[PDB]
Formats: structure tokens, sequence, C-alpha cells
């Protein structure tokens, strides 16, 4: 798994793209509970597939939230997979 960019000792567990940054829980909370402006960050799941990228589609069937390459090849690999329903997280 990708590593918090701030701790380095725990897997990445949200995406902030204001901040540019993958975090774990902790760091996360560390990080926008430090002043209003920080707490209106928007911040998404990292891809439960390769959890090196950010989310961006919720699979409910899978029980996933993938990024748009893990999204696009577990969608593609069977006519089971191909019908599933996705949310954009977006
Ligand atoms: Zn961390
Ligand atoms: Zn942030
Ligand atoms: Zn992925
Ligand atoms: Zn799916």
């Amino acid at each position: 798994a990708r590593a918090c960019d701030t701790c380095r000792s725990a897997a990445c567990t949200v995406y902030c793209e204001a901040d540019s940054a993958y975090l774990c829980t902790t760091c996360d909370a560390r990080v926008h509970a430090a002043n209003r402006v920080a707490s209106r960050h928007e911040r998404v799941r990292v891809c439960q597939s390769c959890e090196s990228a950010p989310a961006a589609f919720l699979c409910k069937a899978d029980a996933a939230s993938l990024c748009t390459a893990c999204d696009a090849e577990i969608h593609s690999a069977n006519p089971m997979a191909r019908r599933h329903q996705r949310v954009p997280m977006m």
C-alpha cells in the first residue's frame, strides 16, 4: 500500500487534492482539525484495489471504492463484472 505522506508509518486511507497528500486516518484528522480553513478540504477514499490512487467510483456490488484505472480493469474482466453499476464519487 502507498504510505501516508506525513507519518510514513501507516497505509494511506484518504487523498486530499488541496494538499496533494495521501494520508492515513489519524494524519488526515490532525491535518484538517488544524483550523477552519483546512477543515473545509474535501477528501476521498484511497482506491481499495491498488491502494495507491484516489478513488473515483463506488461499486456497491464489490463493496469497493476504486480509482479510474482500477474501475476500468475490474469491470472489463468478464460479463458479470461488466454489468456492475457504479456511482461516480464526484
Ligand atoms: Zn499518517
Ligand atoms: Zn487537505
Ligand atoms: Zn486503483
Ligand atoms: Zn463492481
